[PDB]
């Protein structure tokens, strides 16, 4: 599934019931977002699919060249998302939005770039 990429690269996400900060590897493909701890790592830390989703530019605090990944639909609607922990429970996600923050202003353009078109791209958007 990772195969044919839209885009590769390290962002930071910052987390959702508990609010930090982690680099992970992200990989855009199939109009969703997979990160990953590592790079090399065979399985995904999560899987942040992009349809019904919108991007927009964010000024944050301490984190530089940063976005969020929110649905426009309904009023601060958990986005639809999933995740694995540790123990092996795979999860569902409870962000109403995704603050993301890019390595530099270049590769948050190239990113929200990408993630627009991966959007508009999907048949299945807006239905």
């Amino acid at each position: 599934t990772f195969f044919n990429p839209d885009r590769e690269g390290w962002l930071l996400k910052l987390g959702g019931r508990v609010k930090t900060w982690k680099r992970r590897w992200f990989i855009l493909t199939d109009n969703c977002l997979y990160y990953f701890e590592y790079t090399t790592d065979k399985e995904p830390r999560g899987i942040i699919p992009l349809e019904n989703l919108s991007i927009r530019e964010v000024l944050d605090p301490r984190k530089p060249n940063c976005f969020e990944l929110y649905n426009p639909s309904h009023k601060g609607q958990v986005i639809k998302a999933c995740k694995t922990e540790a123990d092996g429970r795979v999860v569902e996600g409870n962000h109403v939005v995704y603050r993301i923050s890019a390595p530099s202003p270049e590769e948050k353009e190239e990113w929200m770039k990408s993630i627009k078109a991966s959007i508009s791209r999907d048949p299945f958007y807006d239905m």
